[PDB]
């Protein structure tokens, strides 16, 4: 039952549809999103992208605590977004 995620970027806005047993992340690189990753499989912060306007599911995550996630950061490369959702793309610089 994908869902439709919204993906947010500096070169435009896309809308791509990601399952909740999948990775946001393989189901942009997949349409051809191009987003900023670079492990692609959930151990970086380059693939968090700001949420604020749905929900996902990052257990497999091993970056984050929780004061990152708290924020909206959602490692895409390992993020279940059960429903729609926003993931803002390009926000992992606030961390480092
Ligand atoms: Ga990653």
């Amino acid at each position: 039952a994908s869902y439709t995620v919204k993906l947010i970027t500096p070169d435009g806005e896309s809308s791509i549809e990601c399952s909740d047993d999948t990775y946001i992340l393989d189901a942009a690189e997949e349409a051809g999103l191009d987003l900023p990753y670079s492990c692609r499989a959930g151990a970086c912060s380059t693939c968090a992208g700001k949420i604020t306007a749905g929900s996902v599911d990052q257990s497999d995550q091993s970056f984050l605590d929780d004061d990152q996630i708290e924020a909206g950061y959602v490692l895409t490369c390992v993020a279940y977004p059960t429903s729609d959702c926003t993931i803002e793309t390009h926000k992992e610089e606030d961390l480092y």
